[PDB]
């Protein structure tokens, strides 16, 4: 009961005494909660497998463009796939080719209803302008994640996160572009600024490339995706261990499972201290409500939080401050579903029914919905404590949290 | 401009050492009066209208201290402080609840009468008598001291110490016998009859009570005080015996229980445990132990009190010197705001508004420091350490208080505004010592006056017809804490609030916490 | 380690891995056995004049005579001075016991000076509705909006106009006005000099009797600091300067003062004339605050136990009040009337030496310590790293001693600087010196007087010795504790880097 | 402040990730960690290489030590084979003991086969340390020490946790062991592959405050069995087992019988001495100082203290005079930034000490002077010119020097502070 999750190195008084406290007899038994992304190619092409992966942990599968015709087929498997079913979100990230002379994409950007781009070889704000620019208004509500991957754009991040939504740390080509053996500064140094800025960031490549051609890891691929975890990523990826390669579920498989290790071995003590003395005031009410919510999840081993959200945004705040509950967010959008497996923390949860005609039933009705598919997906029992996150009236005002026993 | 004020360049400091540095003298409190004031009434303070003078400084708990005054006489002390204080009935948005202390006289030893208002000098190494023969009841040496504490022969040791006469007078035990103790004078002096005697490090087996305090305790029941500070709680035995003469009427009367000496101070969690909170008695202790060590007395005990979450006060002596003069001294100022830094819940008050000169100004002075030194309390460090040593809990009021008190550190709140009947959701606030007022909106007269106690309470006491619709009553109770609020200058339009309240109604429980905009 | 240990100078107390908890575990039963390490300052009267009256009082603790030259002339000054250094050395036939103590010069400042009764309302500044200042400039400084206290702050005006006859203000405390009463400028730039005529005077009496310390009164700036250097001019040069801040403007430039300082008194007395009484704390823990951070000595002065002019025993808030300097971090406490004039002198420093002792040991050095250090920056001074280490040190063994070989004190006060519970016992042949060391905390300075033997690893040797045996002598040290010694491999300061860790046999 | 910049220059500041070290807290450290500063300090973290045939060429071998091998590991897992590769090693280590300033000590030691007449093999063969395989509790190794028997009594026995058993008596094993290695390979069969890094952080911690030798191993760099560049993962995990606290780190198959032996070194090297820079210290110091118990110990006391010195100035290196090592591995426990340079007569010690991170062992071969302060500041002044032709020490530098007030190391208890000349 308080030996599972790692507790007792959850209470430990120093980052030390926490490794040491660190139990392989502990189970994790919360949700994993740092979405994997999937890069799609043969072996991942299948609507069978598709099927086989998102039942593995798949949350996102990315189109590297390196036809149209090809990666539509793409978009309409997955599609598919994802239709046939708990039901869960999984969300559609274009990953745009960029510029090549070994160290079109309006095309590719202009192509279909994509959730996220991967802007490639991103160096400045200007270049994030662009995307923005070209994505046009009709493509804002898309959530762009500058790839870094050369030292201009390391030297510039502030500049880039400024504008972009989020960060994804090309480890492939920064260990080219910079000396390999500095590539781990790089990834945590970003990694860190963007848990700071509450922006969600992506860890990527290589990370289980044995896995490529053999059904098991090696010890250092274990580590490595341990460690991204443990360094604060959102997300972590699979390039070819799923595009090209003979193990694409059972890359899944161990993604999810060391994750939901590595989630629990995180000292959210230090953590969450360290974002109330780094952090600035907030005078953003739903801010303010979410560090509120996280802090009674905290106090009570809730377990999960349930928040209401039409954009994503009051889940996003949230996954910031890092709850060990799980976030479960219920939304109508049916893209915010998507675009939230960015964040670390977040399970979607799309409500279809309609609006209701008194402004307190509707809320109540989808937090049933939360409660009830909740319930059945294993996050929740009876008896159990969870905080729930609404508004008063309907995404900016969402300034509310409860406290609520699991009937 | 903001950042100017309520030391908050101080606030967000990485460190103590350099929070102690930033601290600006410029840097204007602005955020309001949270530590609470007692003032004890008497000769000086009874009035009607000066009372209403102290109300307005900003008294807090009216003291009657049972040391003096016949019944008579605190009946119209009583009396009194009620009709200053409905003399504001009528402005709701400011009425200032206030509430009513008795302080028992408790348990004393005293000596004989000498051969004589006579007098007689005990001289340094001379061998002095301690005898509870009633032959010398009246026949009082200089080398012999009746006492009327029978077992003070069982209860001293070879090597114990006997002071006489506020202290003044010390002498040892150097041999026990059936004539008595036999003693050697080491603090020698004079002294006259029925002086004070005090048993430093003994286990005094008097009662818990006197027979004087039972009739002090019963007159308060029947006189509604919200509160009792027992003298000379040594035990939990002790206080257990004051919630008894309190009687069925008093199950609701909060017990403060005066920790006074050696023993009360080593069994001190035994007596926090079954006490509602403690006062730190500084003027018998510091006749009970060395002077020099009822500093760490008074740390220790706030300490403990503030990680319980209960009500904690630091007594006697404040600002003793205005009981003749307008001005204190400036170790007078410096104690007032090193018993805030501690982390006091309320400062008193006692000759210096009983019997002195300038009533008035004591209670704006303590108010003035008090202010100063709430907004110089480094936050950062003391909500962390709050946090870290409490325990978790599923109990949704607490789970709530400590969401909405994360909630107001991170957007610099105004204010939290509770609702709460009997006080016990702000209290669960205060024990996390928000720098936001805890707005404290009670229906329950009695728990208005009480949660004074509690550090960062206002409470507002809402007579207003009930609402059909809860959610409507809920409604207007948050907008009377506002509409308070603006008025008496905790809020401004602009600012945040959080607001605590509960889901529906007799769940017996806040687990609703809300953010909104003025 | 044992448990009798653990039972004794509030260690279950130091250990606690949070303040709250320390305090918790804040123990009246655990005495202090580490000697008092505050140096008191006892302010010399007729209540503290008479030879015999001073040899108790330096058996009761008093480290530093304050010379108060507000009143009293030089030739009573010269006396007050040669009473305290025969009382100080007819102890000096023991040369293990023998305690320094230093002698100050608190100067009398600038002054603004003047039965009728100033009401309610209107009165003019250039006797009942008009008040003359000797202080021409007051038109010049105090702006519409300004005020003006007179007499100890009992009478405030507020300025309504500057006119070409002068300031018309407005009376907003009345009282009793007498003739020639100070005045008192809150908030003003006062462009008073640094220093007045009788100081010049007073000072140069300073260095022609020997004084080791100047209290310099009312100091607002930088430049005023180099004033009283002047007038103590080259044959002063060794005096330390401890700045007093009495005002608004000292503690808004407190900076650019302490910089050039050697130390700093939070004069209370003053201040809460000058500014808001309800403020005095603020001002105190941040100039402690600072002066600790900075490693220069910082006094806290006035009305500690005010209440013993004529009582035998303290008020509670007067415990309180020392005993929190103590925490705050002062390195020296002072006592004013209670010494000069009251009734109870030797008690009054009794008292003081009591309570100081109780509170260093309650101090939360794990804290203290990492703070310190997160703050101090990096150094390259062999003599600061040594120190540092050395401190370290003595915290791991919890040693007995530090002892340190100084001839100007200043490897001493880069020990006291990162408040170690050891004590520095710092053994100086520069007589001045070891007087001078009692502004820092900690320090225990002990003159030797024998002559250097010509080689210098014996000198350094024997120095040692003689710091071990005292210590032995007065109760610092038992066979079978740990010392930490501080020296260096030759002649100077700068060249202080040795530490060794030896076991006192 | 302005001495600093005066005596170092302002370009000091921006290397060794000193803006990143003084960082208010761990994820503000993380968030000025800069690809741009660069790791001048000496990397300390030693490397053990394991022996094959891709590494018993007597040429090789020298590749090996210019690149950064400091113990050479003999995988027992015949004879012959073992001498002929102990026999090689010594040869390459003794083609440089014609200039002592620049000699490089190389340890060697005898992983077991697993499951006792292998070690008396090693033993009188002289091998350093024992990595003892499958410990499971305490018995096993005090099993282990009697087989050394008398002539392995100055032998390092490093017990290897290689299943669940190992792992949760662990305590009680390294109660007894001299040092640790966490046995990713087995224990990754033995126990979940994704439960290893618990495994391993756990090991680390409690090593670190143990203040005991703790080894990283197997799989670290191995995609290089076969190609001259490694994955994305590995140089995190090598990065990662530094920043976790691993005193020393192992190479398997990326030197023993794989294409580029002497570029996995490298490599080991040039990530181990980029993630040393980013250490946390911190954090770090105050966290064992904080848990280390109070210590009547003058070494333990000098050596905190002489940590403490090093900081405060940001000392090019420590200078520590040891015959045992026990010295140097006190200093190495409170994880200073600056070299420990531990100069020692003992051959054994200089080759052992590879074991404690930070610590660069000196070996002095001139014979004692007559009197003990002469024989002192020669053994001190010869770590200097060490340091200086190896690019440690410049003038100008300050040192912490630490020695004995007479001979013995239960006599450590001095600490001086120098400028290098």
């Amino acid at each position: 009961f308080f030996q599972q999750q790692q507790l007792p190195a959850a209470m430990a008084d120093t980052f030390l005494e926490h490794l040491c406290l660190l139990d392989i007899d502990s189970e994790p038994v919360a949700a994993r909660s740092t979405s994997i992304i999937a890069t799609i190619g043969p072996a991942s092409r299948s609507v069978e497998r598709l099927k086989e992966m998102i039942k593995a942990g798949m949350n996102i599968a990315r189109l590297n463009f390196s036809s149209h015709e090809y990666h539509a087929e793409s978009i309409a498997n997955v599609r598919e796939a994802v239709e046939s079913f708990s039901y869960r979100p999984v969300a559609i990230a274009l990953d745009t080719k960029g510029p090549e002379i070994r160290t079109q994409d309006v095309r590719d950007l202009r192509f279909h209803g994509v959730d996220i781009v991967f802007a490639s070889f991103v160096r400045k704000a200007s270049d994030v302008a662009a995307v923005r620019a070209a994505l046009g208004p009709e493509g804002h509500g898309i959530k762009i994640i500058s790839k870094i991957e050369n030292h201009e754009g390391v030297k510039r991040f502030d500049e880039i996160l400024e504008v972009s939504d989020g960060i994804m740390v090309a480890r492939g080509d920064l260990g080219i572009e910079i000396p390999a053996e500095k590539v781990f500064l790089a990834q945590k140094m970003m990694i860190g600024r963007c848990n700071l800025a509450g922006k969600p960031v992506v860890c990527a490549t290589q990370m289980l490339e044995s896995m490529i051609t053999k059904p098991r890891p090696t010890r250092a691929e274990t580590s490595d995706v341990a460690n991204a975890v443990l360094d604060g990523a959102d997300c972590i990826m699979l390039s070819g261990e799923t595009a090209k390669g003979n193990f694409p579920v059972e890359a899944v498989k161990m993604q999810h499972a060391i994750a939901r290790e590595a989630e629990a071995a995180v000292y959210h003590r230090q953590l969450f201290e360290e974002l109330r003395r780094a952090a600035p005031l907030s005078r953003d009410p739903t801010e303010v409500t979410a560090i509120g919510a996280v802090e009674a999840a905290f106090k009570c081993c809730a377990a999960a939080i349930i928040v209401l959200t039409t954009t994503g945004r009051s889940a996003q705040l949230l996954s910031r401050y890092r709850p060990r509950a799980a976030v479960i967010a219920v939304t109508r959008s049916a893209q915010a579903a998507r675009q939230v497996h960015l964040c670390r923390g977040v399970f979607p949860l799309l409500y279809r029914e309609p609006p209701e005609a008194i402004w307190a039933d509707d809320v109540d009705r989808r937090v049933q919905f939360g409660i009830e598919s909740g319930k059945l997906r294993g996050f929740l029992r009876v008896g159990d404590l969870v905080i729930v996150v609404t508004g008063w009236r309907p995404e900016g005002y969402t300034n509310i949290m409860r406290v609520l026993s699991i009937s």
